[PDB]
């Protein structure tokens, strides 16, 4: 019974290798990866793969792997799919640990923009979690941490991490990770999946998908936000994506709002992530 080798990049940067039957649904591989990670609160996570256009796609656990990766390698990443708006409500510390690992990559990558002071505070909690109480013996005036804290490291940032790390004496790893998450969850781009688009006039915009709803980023002064309950239908057609808005109070007609995506694949991808978010955050 023929099996395909799968390679999964984990959130710590290491590689997990396993075999699944070649006609396996995504759930088979995801279950193996979550068992490897000792992860029970699996609903927030997913696997990604790169399509023939090198775009990130979620592996649908309900569909055959072979019908998603198609002609590409069986190579995946383990990622947070649904960012909990309140990580304190998660039942296990280990779930919060994986969510911290994802957010550290979101920060270093620049997907999650962050002030100097918040970069330093987040860094200080990671250092406290992983090394424990501050020790001057490992850091003179010229200390640089092996830890990656930011898209661009400066001596000033390193110095501020150390100053805040000193303040965390006695803090345990779960406690430090919770403080990490209490800060990160407040960031304006926390858990926002961004998609390049044009408005119905051809003006370049960004669509953000998140727990609360759909964001349109237009000209810096114009951000429009559509809470999920205001959204009755998500649809795509060719390179176009549309949202059907509930009729407002005393309004006779629903309204549909339309956007242009880079290509058909990008419109279908944005539709699927919106539907998934709407379903997940309707139930959570
Ligand atoms: C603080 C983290 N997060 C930032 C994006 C914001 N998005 C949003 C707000 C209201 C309605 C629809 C929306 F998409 C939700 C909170």
């Amino acid at each position: 019974p023929k099996s395909m080798q799968c390679k999964v990049i984990l959130l710590d940067g290491s590689e997990y290798t396993c075999d699944v039957e070649k006609r396996s649904r995504g759930q088979v591989l995801f279950d193996k990866v979550c068992e490897h990670l000792n992860l029970l609160e699996k609903d927030y996570f997913g696997l990604t793969y790169r399509d023939a256009e090198n775009q990130k796609n979620w592996l649908d656990p309900a569909k055959e792997i072979k019908k998603q990766v198609r002609s590409g390698a069986w190579h995946f990443s383990f990622n947070v799919k649904f960012y909990p708006p309140d990580p304190a409500q998660l039942s296990e510390d280990i779930t919060r640990y994986y969510l911290c690992l994802q957010l550290r990559d979101d920060i270093v990558s620049g997907r999650l923009p962050c002030s100097f002071v918040t970069l330093a505070l987040l860094g200080s909690y990671t250092v406290q979690s992983e090394l424990g109480d501050y020790d001057p013996d490992e850091c003179g005036s010229d200390y640089i941490s092996e830890f990656r804290f930011a898209p661009n490291h400066t001596k000033e940032l390193e110095d501020k991490v150390i100053e805040l790390h000193k303040s965390h004496r006695g803090m345990t790893p779960a406690e430090a990770e919770m403080h990490f998450l209490e800060n990160a969850k407040k960031l304006s781009m926390y858990g926002v999946d961004l998609h390049h688009a044009k408005d119905s006039e051809g003006v370049e915009i960004m669509l953000g998908v998140c727990a609360s709803g759909l964001l349109i980023y237009r000209d810096r002064l114009r951000i429009n936000r559509f809470a999920w309950p205001k959204v009755l239908k998500i649809s795509y057609k060719r390179n176009n994506f549309y949202i059907k808005i509930r009729p407002g109070e005393f309004e006779q007609f629903e309204s549909t709002i339309g956007f242009k995506l880079p290509n058909h694949r990008a419109a279908k991808r944005l539709w699927k992530v919106c539907v998934e978010h709407h379903t997940f955050f309707r139930l959570l």
